[PDB]
């Protein structure tokens, strides 16, 4: 069994994945790290938490992270996305299971001390979390054994506006900070994850289906559905987490580019994530230059990962 | 006969265009107005003068534009891509011709005013004359028939750096004023003309044809060809510049779509184009918003486009 600790702001495809993540058995879920984006960060612990008691472990630790981005100032959530609890209004009663006493980023770095170059992180929301670990321990990506972070539009447009993708949008700064860091980083961009898609005839075929939690995922579906259709004109959904954790167990479902990725952290184009493949032979050293690439997802096998996701979320 | 200012920073492929626009039969050239780029402004003027020149026109006006970009300071050239004179070092003796006294603002506006929705600009280098006309008559882009870009780098890398396209990067500020100036817009970015291509066979046919030009031509594109190995690793030569005119006389060798383009002018990505298609509906306002939308070159039909180059070139 892999080691995993996923970071994350459940968020409706974000309960999917956690949910996928529990039944998967080449998997040991360690912990689940909490942070803002699609909801609050406590929006996101009660969530995770419930999450935990759903899948019948609610031993599994749940460590809070950060409120706010690494430059300050209360975060815009997506709540027309997710709606106002983060999981398509379903409005349930709270969990029993608490949260543990210390935070995401000292989690990330005790867990990834005690086993090192065993535990993999799997990124699902802004990387505040993980860019203050990062900081916090300098050794930290030298012991992580993956990071593999669902974020970023690469030589595509963003789905926050034109320049960026929500989760970067979010912290530019922490995922500037994580690119950056020289670990063993895989990113998957929604150039990616707005292939990989369920239409309305296939979460009908989930609620129809004798899967352990396909009463509760459809009721979130829902919510998330339709803005998908007043935005996007599309009547269905796009499967961003569910993609990236595809992508941590199935990696060869996907082809990856090498190459430094910088993000912008300011003006009209904050929070858009670019890539230097280096093809090219640069005149002058530019802010691309000296540090060490990561892999960059750049084709996706759309129904092996379908197959995969639908396994999954439709196992009794 | 079509009206048209060609605005140029000469350039080896902007030399090539000038020569093949005077041979162009649909086509009545008025004026060539002069930025810095490829070489400071005055090198710039220097090769315009000679090309008119070399074409048997000494007659057509030279109007010198912007000695560097509208926040000031001494512009970067690329030498390293059209030599130290401009035009691949082939350090020709000084043109006997004269340029006009007016600067190159003043005769964009005198000449859109003159003859209003006939005149159309081709604009080869940074946007500088372009966006200062703009802005000392704000009627300018309502007057001017048609402005046809060469800049930016949609969705693809950038040829500065990964973020930015040259023409773009050597004046931000310019390329913003012009793209939200509410002007009628055809923008071709190098995510087009890298398609469009003459191999060393292709120049090597140049050079064995009968074209009026095909001697002068080819020795100036031995410097500009070199670069291409050094940087790009491909044998041969991006026709930017001759692509961008095809664009003014056959549209329809190319698809464009409409959209807003924004420039970021700070920051890491400063030079960056990015264009809002306008596809999916924003929860929120953004810089992309209420602006009127651009043509933005989509596709290129590479066989026709070359075909229509190669004739230019290659007639006595
Ligand atoms: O349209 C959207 N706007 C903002 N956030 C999201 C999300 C969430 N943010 C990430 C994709 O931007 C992903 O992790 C998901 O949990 C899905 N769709 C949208
Ligand atoms: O590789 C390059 N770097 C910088 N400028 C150019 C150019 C010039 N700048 C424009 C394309 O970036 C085009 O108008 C051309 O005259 C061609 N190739 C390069
Ligand atoms: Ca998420
Ligand atoms: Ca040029």
């Amino acid at each position: 069994r892999d080691k995993l600790i996923i970071d994350t702001d459940p968020g409706i495809d974000d309960s999917m994945t956690i949910l996928m993540a529990f039944r998967a058995p080449s998997v040991e879920i360690i912990g689940l790290t909490t942070i803002f984006g699609n909801v609050d960060t406590k929006g996101a612990t009660r969530n995770a938490l419930l999450l935990c008691e759903r899948a019948g472990c609610p031993e599994v630790p749940v460590a809070e992270g950060s409120h706010e981005p690494l430059k300050g100032g209360k975060p815009r959530v997506a709540d027309f996305v997710h709606g106002s609890d983060g999981i398509g209004n379903l409005f349930l009663p709270a969990p029993s299971a608490k949260k543990v006493e210390e935070s995401a980023a000292d989690f990330l770095i005790n867990k990834v001390s005690e086993f090192p170059g065993e535990v993999s992180v799997l990124a699902l929301g802004p990387l505040t979390n993980v860019a203050l670990a990062i900081k916090r321990d300098p050794s930290f990506a030298s012991k992580v054994k993956k990071i593999v972070v669902l974020g970023g539009a690469f030589f595509a447009a963003g789905n926050v506006n034109p320049a960026a993708e929500a989760n970067i949008h979010g912290d530019p700064e922490a995922a500037d900070i994580v690119f950056t860091s020289g670990a063993d980083i895989v990113v998957v961009g929604i150039n990616i994850t707005t292939q990989v898609c369920l239409t309305d005839e296939d979460l009908l075929e989930l609620r129809n289906s004798k899967g352990k939690h396909a009463a509760f995922l459809y009721e979130m579906c829902k919510f998330y559905r339709d803005w998908h259709a007043k935005s996007d004109g599309f009547h269905g959904i796009f499967l961003h987490d569910p993609v990236s954790f595809t992508a941590v167990l199935h990696p060869e479902y996907f082809t990856f580019k090498k190459g430094v990725v910088r993000v912008e952290t300011q003006g009209i184009c904050t929070g858009h994530t670019l890539m230097d493949q280096g093809l090219k032979k640069w005149n002058s050293e530019n802010p691309w230059s000296g540090y060490k690439p990561i892999s960059v997802a750049w084709t996706v096998d759309v129904p092996k990962v379908i197959s995969f996701i639908k396994k999954l979320l439709m196992a009794p």
